[PDB]
DNA sequence: GGGGGAAGGATTC
DNA sequence: CACGAATCCTTCCCCC
């Protein structure tokens, strides 16, 4: 089996910079304002540029402007930016059939019959960049190797606008020498753990009981950490499909007053709504992030579709439990609509 | 004992 | 100072 992943180089800014070429070259920043005070709010993605500079996704605008006062800071277009996407993910439709759209920025693609050899997925890995670069001026980096996990380990290391192949050769190599840090789906959280265990690179793994493993970072996570240091990670590629739809608002000021909180709930729902098509949920979480910035919420499921003047309802009660459970002011507040039917 | 949901939280990208 | 969604996990619960 050969995979192909696709990234798109900082997606954001680069789209940002398509839609503007005077800022090719400038440091470009896109932003995500909360609005609880001048430039409140965090880095979504930054082009290289400001990268280069420690300005990255994830500070906060206000850090990011001490560092780089003169880049371009630009308010995220997210719509604008799925709908350049989704040209993308069609484009490179027609190079594979299996593909699985991993998020706006990423998808992989089953090569396995398209190509033979790494050479030949190489090339096919040149004509998709060319192809994307041609029709829509976006640079990506391509990953390849056996398995999605080390094509898009393949892609992490020749971002940006790059290409790379891991050979069976290399992925031996890396089982050993990766840190496993480095490896998708391994956060902070769990790097910390492996790391309390004695676990540094995937082969490492393998020096431990699989039942200690399970227990510290969970069975899911601990065979799949397994499959990949015995060099037999093998998962299909298969988009998955959008299993729930929210949208999640941060307030001027945290809260605990109801009537406070509904008009930014009331606008989650609405958009929310909007979102999700002809498609009808079953389910409804109401998700509160705290003013200590923890995450609380509080679902139901019914039996039947949930319409949106039940939706306003449910959630008000759902709102109502959070803040009838949980003493904390809430600074965002939102619903996740999911169990469509 | 354990299937099968549902619920709330943990994690990751 | 810090801004959408998938899986996975663990807990609880109904119940055969
Ligand atoms: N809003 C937001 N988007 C992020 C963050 N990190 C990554 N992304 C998204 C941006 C897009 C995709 C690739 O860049 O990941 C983040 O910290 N905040
Ligand atoms: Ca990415
Ligand atoms: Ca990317
Ligand atoms: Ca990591």
């Amino acid at each position: 089996m050969i995979v192909l992943f696709v990234d798109f180089d900082y997606f954001y800014a680069q789209v940002e910079e398509v839609l503007n070429p005077s800022l090719k070259g400038k440091p470009v920043v896109v932003c995500v304002f909360s609005g609880r005070f001048e430039d409140s709010g965090a880095v979504a993605t930054a082009n290289y540029e400001a990268r280069k500079f420690g300005v990255k996704a994830g500070i906060p605008i206000v850090e990011a402007k001490k560092i780089l006062p003169n880049a371009v800071y630009l308010p995220m277009r997210k719509e604008v930016y799925q709908q350049v996407s989704s040209r993308i993910m069609n484009l490179l439709r027609e190079y594979s059939e299996k593909i699985e759209i991993a998020s706006i920025d990423e998808a992989y693609l089953d090569i396995s019959d398209k190509v033979r050899d790494y050479r030949e997925a190489y090339n096919l890995g040149l004509e998709i960049k060319n192809k994307i670069l041609e029709k829509e001026k976006i640079t990506v980096t391509v990953g390849i190797s056996k398995n999605k996990v080390f094509a898009k380990i393949a892609a992490d290391m020749a971002k940006p606008n790059g290409i790379k192949v891991i050979d069976d050769e290399e992925v031996k190599r890396l089982i050993r020498e990766l840190d496993i840090a480095d490896v998708p789906g391994i956060g902070n959280i769990t790097a910390e753990k492996l790391k309390k265990l004695g676990i540094n690179k995937l082969v490492d793994t393998l020096s431990i009981e699989f039942d200690k493993l399970k227990g510290m970072i969970g069975e899911a996570k601990a065979k799949y950490l397994i499959s990949l240091a015995r060099d037999e990670y093998n998962e299909p590629i298969r988009t998955r499909v959008r299993k729930s739809i929210g949208r999640i608002v941060t307030m001027k000021r945290n809260s605990r007053n109801l009537e406070e909180i509904k008009p930014y709930l009331f606008r989650a729902i609405e958009e929310s709504y909007y979102k999700l098509d002809k498609r009808i949920p079953k389910a409804i979480h109401v998700v509160a992030v705290t003013e200590d910035l923890d995450i609380v919420s509080r679902g139901r499921t019914f039996p039947h579709g949930i319409s949106k003047e039940t939706a306003y309802s449910e959630s008000v009660k759902l709102l109502q439990k959070i803040l009838e459970e949980d003493e904390r002011k809430i600074r965002r507040i939102g619903v996740r609509f999911s169990k469509f039917i």
